[PDB]
């Protein structure tokens, strides 16, 4: 129905774009630097359009990306995407085996709080704030991090994550409490409790290692696990998510065990997500077909379910039943593609009409912490699946929405593993030059005006900017050059020494240098406006995408001979601050923007 | 009893601190420079404890001044005083004569509402605002400023006071409106209207020509003049004043002429002030015995009334008549100089515990527009009598109280007549050595912090500060110097060209430059801070009496031997700012304050 294997591949893209630094060489991603790099633990996630590291969700998308692998890996290689897949994987797992800290782990970095409070790109943020992090030893959070090296293990045939997987799943169990996982509390809190979590990671450790112990672990928290309101039925009606991953341990153990009672859970759960419900249950559904579990990321919770679908479906016999819920699966991936009331891609950068303001800082590129400037995104989000329309299926592409425009490493992650068995299906074919180039603007320049002319000096007001987003960067040797024909001075008998530089205003904080009046070439002079430390001109707010000052070059008082209309930098200035190519911008030797005279 | 001739000496010096630029040669107030240089009429009287010249109340002090010579002249050259009172009256009818304009007048020079927005001293009002004139030919203030010339004229004996007395009283006479009056509403209306300044003008040309003519003119204006309440007797129950002179005007014309019309309006008026009263009617009187007409200005119009009380009674041969309207009169005035329930003085500067806050920009001295600081004003208003106690002889030395401790040429014109009286009977020495000069503050000078350090730099903070005030004034080719000790960079292998200078902040407007590195002697080097427009520096207010300036002083990164502790400017400087003595002042290439390396 459409092309699974581009979808597919841009699903993946979608976890470079949110690497924390340093990048592999193989970020392919040209708006990306190294990021975060004096953070606690390096590499990783960001979470979602922000600049978190948040262990729980971080590690559960690993443990989907892992079990996409696990189920399709082979199944794929023809989608060229296997190996972008893996590597992208391993990119998490390195960062989860960083986190150790012998009796406990690094849980988080940056404060939810404070991150969020300021929009801008992430290669900045530390001229805005200095992150914290946060170490603890929370069953949840340390269990979901061993299911995902467990998984990984097997897939990237790895013995350290092996290794580490062992090590946190036993320091979960081993502590069986979430009370030192309390740095995330109000974006990923724990809701469900631990329980589900060490079911999750002994489920894998058995399916890495064959050690029956860890499948008697496994079955041992199964009556541990939340009840259906006041029943006595395992909870069935949500979705396997960051939070509670029972439903997808569940589907595994059904499969690796054969035993009743799992399937009965599983076919439970998924009928209660389909249209026919489960004996009059039923999760609520859009007119246009959408599984709607909640307000927030409903396209997250329908296309990881239809991944679980797909598998348990794969992993039966009985023709109605797999018919049911492969329908299931592939009509919510399919709405999330654009079979749906406006026959809409949800998927930035993909296919028909998708979204292009998703709620994401660094896509963004603002330079002065604010979301509605620059009103159009400078880059391309490819891959992300938004968190999708409301319950009446409505939508609008609104930056503001940080609800249906809201992306994550969580929203992509069971939407890959569903989107790698619908490519092993229907094949596909990834785009050849993908990512094209982006067009870009102008990063480093000056805007200028005249603040006062007179029959004896000029006076300029000139705003040094960094509105860098390609990547987002610091420069700290930045200096602009001001140009000026002297003929005039000469011709009534005056020298370089009669003219005088001062300055009206210079910003607070800005450590600032001008160069004495400067020969270039025959009558031609400047002067170079240096910033001793540029790094202060950055692209995090209002105050400090651009370095003002006014200085004045003057003649004699009394004179009649200064003349700027035949100065290089004088032209096409005007009473009113504007980008000016004509003085030039350099990074120390090297011209970065704009034109010199001759030259 | 009291010094009067010492009050009298005071009241007269008041004068002299509310001249108007350029000062005379021989005013003595040491605070006080030339002012207002900018205002279409110079010289003159600023009205209050503010700056507009209003030319009604300027006109009738300068009438009472000339009253009191024309009384009392002769019989107070042993107080040593007649000089001082002559010069200064000249001072203010040259100011008169100066506003004609033809047709019209000059009759105001600033904006009321603009001047006492703004509180600061006199010699730099320019730098906060632009004074407007304001010209007409309203029958008061014309025919006022007619009767000023015309007494003047007698007392100073000067035709060219009498050609522009005659020529203002026959502009008044013609234009019989006061509505080209504009300016001064809500400070000096126009409340009794015009009729009663042509009696005061035309009785004062009679007096000083001889001329019936005038006479007749005068006895023409009397049944004009405004009624008591709904009766058919002349207005008698309030005060002459600077809107209404018809009280004094009665007084002369029952001296001049003998009629009975005009001694039984003297008695009427007189009685009504005394606390025997007039037929059961009289003014109100506090329990300390003070008459107390208004809640503004009380103590003014008890003094005026003495004054005129001490003219009747000198002018009737009835010891009951003259004893009882001396000791009125001399009761009023002892009030004013400490005969009250408090014992205290209300003349600033004269006898025991005299108002010290009078409500008055000059003689407070900030450099703030602030009233609060400094909490003790910085020059002494000799002589000025201030508004005075409520009804119930309350009273509190507060800036704030405006209307307590308001001070104006016209409270102190008939209170100079009422001294020269006493004066006359009591004798008394004035006092040799006066004025006494004042304790003066640093006016020009550097306050300065260290703003940051490390091992190749030191960042300074410097205000370079205008909190002048003896007098204020402005300088422009100010300057400051920054003094090292380079015999480190010397004995580094380094040289004056490895140095650099920057800026860190140049607060907006002040146009500034500072010098290259410059040799001293030995290995002593300076920079100069020079300010190109320093008048813009200036006590105008919190943004203006300071220019900051962040400037760095740096070694090459890296290098570690740089050594503030050697530098003279560096001595006693502490993260907090604070005045310095080593970072000198300039005013052209003379030292104005500090100290230099040597000497
Ligand atoms: O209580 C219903 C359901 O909650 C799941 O936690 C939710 C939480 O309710 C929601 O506010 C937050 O945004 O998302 C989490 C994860 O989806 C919990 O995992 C389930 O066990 C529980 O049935
Ligand atoms: O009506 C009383 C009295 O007013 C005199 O004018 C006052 C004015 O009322 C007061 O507001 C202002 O502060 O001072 C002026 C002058 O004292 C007016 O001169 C009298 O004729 C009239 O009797
Ligand atoms: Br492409
Ligand atoms: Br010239
Ligand atoms: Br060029
Ligand atoms: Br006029
Ligand atoms: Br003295
Ligand atoms: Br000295
Ligand atoms: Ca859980
Ligand atoms: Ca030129
Ligand atoms: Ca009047
Ligand atoms: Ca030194
Ligand atoms: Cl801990
Ligand atoms: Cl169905
Ligand atoms: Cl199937
Ligand atoms: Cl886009
Ligand atoms: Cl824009
Ligand atoms: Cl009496
Ligand atoms: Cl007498
Ligand atoms: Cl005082
Ligand atoms: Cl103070």
């Amino acid at each position: 129905s459409y092309n699974y294997a581009e979808a597919l591949q841009k699903a993946i893209y979608f976890y470079e774009c949110q690497q924390a630094g340093p990048l592999p060489e193989w970020n392919r991603v040209e708006w990306r630097g190294d990021a975060t790099m004096n953070d606690e633990v390096l590499g990783g996630w960001y979470d979602a359009g922000d600049h978190v590291k948040f262990n729980l969700p971080m590690a559960y998308s690993a443990a989907m990306l892992g079990w996409a692998l696990y189920e399709y890996g082979d199944d794929i290689e023809a989608s060229g995407q296997r190996l972008h897949l893996e590597r992208n994987l391993a990119f998490a797992l390195d960062y989860l085996v960083a986190c150790d800290r012998g009796d406990s782990v690094v849980y988080q970095i940056g404060d939810g709080a404070a991150d969020h409070k300021w929009w801008g790109s992430a290669e900045v943020i530390e001229k805005e704030m200095t992150r914290p992090y946060f170490v603890g030893k929370g069953s949840a959070v340390v269990g979901q991090m061993a299911a995902a090296l467990a998984v990984g293990s097997i897939v990237l045939k790895n013995d350290t994550y092996l290794r580490y997987a062992k090590k946190y799943f036993e320091l979960a169990d081993a502590t069986r409490s979430d009370s030192t996982y309390t740095a995330a509390n109000g974006f990923y809190s724990s809701h469900s409790g631990f329980w589900d979590e060490l079911l999750w990671a002994s489920t894998w450790l058995y399916l890495a290692t064959g050690d029956r112990n860890y499948l008697d672990k496994a079955e041992s928290y199964t009556p541990k696990l939340n009840r259906q309101n006041q029943t006595t039925d395992i909870e069935y009606q949500w979705a396997h998510c960051w939070d509670d991953c029972h439903y997808g341990a569940m589907i595994l153990l059904a499969r690796a065990t054969g035993k009743e009672e799992y399937h009965k859970f599983a076919q439970m759960h998924l009928d209660w997500w389909t249209p026919q419900g489960y004996n009059g249950k039923r999760v609520a559904y859009t007119p246009g077909g959408l599984a709607h579990l909640d307000t927030w990321g409903p396209l997250r919770y329908a296309t990881t379910e239809a991944f679980l679908a797909f598998v348990y479906a794969d992993s039966i016999n009985d023709p109605a039943l797999k018919q049911k819920y492969y329908n299931f699966a592939k009509s919510q991936i399919d709405y999330a593609l654009g079979s749906n009331p406006d026959n809409r891609s949800y998927v930035v950068g993909f296919g028909n009409n998708p979204p292009q303001r998703p709620h994401h800082r660094t896509a963004h590129g603002t330079w002065l912490d604010k979301r509605d400037i620059p009103e159009k995104h400078r880059h391309v989000l490819y891959g992300a699946l938004v968190g999708g329309p409301g319950r009446d299926d409505s939508y609008e592409d609104n930056i503001e929405d940080y609800v249906k425009n809201e992306v994550a490493c969580d929203y992509n992650a069971g939407f890959v593993g569903a989107l790698c068995r619908l490519t092993a299906e229907y094949g596909g074919t990834p785009l050849a030059n993908f990512p094209p180039p982006e067009q870009r603007d102008d990063e480093f320049f000056v805007e200028a005006a005249i603040n006062q002319a007179s029959d004896h000096f000029t006076e300029i007001k000139a705003l040094l900017n960094n509105r860098s987003s390609w990547p987002a960067r610091l420069i700290k040797d930045l200096s602009y050059n001001y140009y000026m024909d002297l003929t005039e001075v000469f011709e009534a008998g005056y020298s370089v020494d009669d003219i005088k530089v001062t300055i009206g205003y210079c910003e607070s904080g800005m450590d600032v240098e001008i160069s004495p009046i400067t020969h270039l070439y025959d009558n031609i002079y400047y002067i170079k406006i240096s910033y001793i430390d540029g790094t202060n001109i950055c692209p995090i707010g209002q105050e400090q995408y651009a370095a003002e000052l006014q200085f004045r070059i003057a003649a004699p008082q009394g004179t009649k001979f200064w003349d700027p209309t035949n100065d290089f930098s004088y032209q096409g200035l005007t009473r009113e601050l504007a980008k000016t190519k004509y003085m030039p911008v350099f990074d120390g030797a090297t011209k970065i923007f704009g034109e010199v005279p001759g030259g």
